[PDB]
């Protein structure tokens, strides 16, 4: 789709529930894109934070399937796809992030919709089973995963999640034009991570 502020406003009176939550033990911030039948062409974005744990409890009912990873190794609760690469043999959760506060703690919310579709998510899971292990980096990650587990793919409607990403002052994490911060690799994300942010050169 493209860009609809009119849609966005419309769907988003219809969340419910906000909850303003702990920090979690780690998590991972990514982005997805929101239609309905009756808007054809119309999309905006919004972000995910996926955090341990299993509370299906804290989804609108119908997020409320439980997606697995690679060989019963993790699960994710409002995914609607198993991940094809392992996990850590954990459950989470994917939550609606209304907003990320400045003590850490974060805003959710129930969000009338399915589970997330489509294979955008992998990068950040990806990390998040491997790479990270403390806190929820500030940035928001989208791409496929190749065959090879390391190489990033190129994914759909990265203007609109770039929106949802800059919505928060975050900066969105890929490897394609549309990014504002580019990662080829998984090693190169990690590193990233690390940093907390784009290694600076204010020279
Ligand atoms: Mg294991």
């Amino acid at each position: 789709g493209r860009f609809s502020r009119n849609l966005k406003d419309r769907l988003e009176s219809n969340n419910y529930e906000e909850m303003e939550l702990p920090p979690p033990t780690k998590g991972v911030i990514i982005p997805v894109v929101h239609t309905v039948e009756s808007a054809p062409g119309e999309a905006f974005g919004s972000l995910l934070v996926i955090i341990p744990g299993a509370y299906p409890e804290l989804l609108d009912p119908n997020q409320q399937v439980l997606s697995h990873f690679k060989n019963d190794t993790g699960c994710v609760w409002g995914i609607g796809e198993d991940i094809p690469f392992e996990g850590d043999d954990i459950c989470y959760t994917a939550l609606p992030l209304k907003e990320i506060k400045k003590d850490g703690n974060i805003v959710v919310e129930k969000v009338f919709a399915g589970p997330a579709m489509g294979p955008s998510c992998q990068l950040g899971l990806s990390l998040l089973v491997n790479d990270i292990d403390k806190g929820v980096p500030r940035m928001v990650f989208t791409g496929e995963i190749a065959n090879d587990e390391e190489t990033i793919v190129p994914i759909c409607g990265v203007d609109i999640k770039a929106i949802a990403a800059h919505e928060h002052g975050l900066p969105l994490v890929g490897c394609q034009p549309g990014v504002d911060e580019v990662v080829a690799n998984t090693s190169l994300a990690s590193h990233l991570i690390q940093s907390g942010a784009l290694p600076v050169q204010k020279a």
